[PDB]
């Protein structure tokens, strides 16, 4: 079970939609996802080593919900993203993340 396929498979199946190869391997989240309902994952490097994998990201979406108060703006978002994940038994376990939050802020217009 190499972790790194895991990874690049999860990436797969959120931008893709596969409910099923997305659930064989399973806060601040839901304000994107409510705010970014249709974010697209950009994978630029992937770093895999025991249980632990880090990746570099930038997340690609649509600014159609509410963001901490901003209204929608219909103004796509690019926003960079570094996470670890571990993945235990080929299934992810815990997850760890800094979005650049502020960044979002400046491409819709706060």
């Amino acid at each position: 079970p190499d972790n790194k396929a895991v990874v690049r498979q999860l990436i797969d199946a959120w931008n893709n939609g596969d409910i099923n190869a997305l659930m064989t391997f399973w806060a601040e989240m839901r304000r994107f996802l409510d705010a970014f309902p249709d974010l697209r994952m950009e994978l630029h490097s992937i770093v895999s080593e025991g249980e632990l994998v880090a990746t570099r990201m930038t997340v690609h979406a649509t600014h159609t919900g509410a963001y901490m108060g901003i209204p929608p703006t219909g103004r796509p978002v690019s926003c960079a993203l570094m996470g670890q994940l571990r993945i235990v038994d080929g299934v992810v376990v815990d997850h760890w993340g800094v979005a650049d939050a502020l960044g979002i802020l400046v491409q819709i217009g706060m």
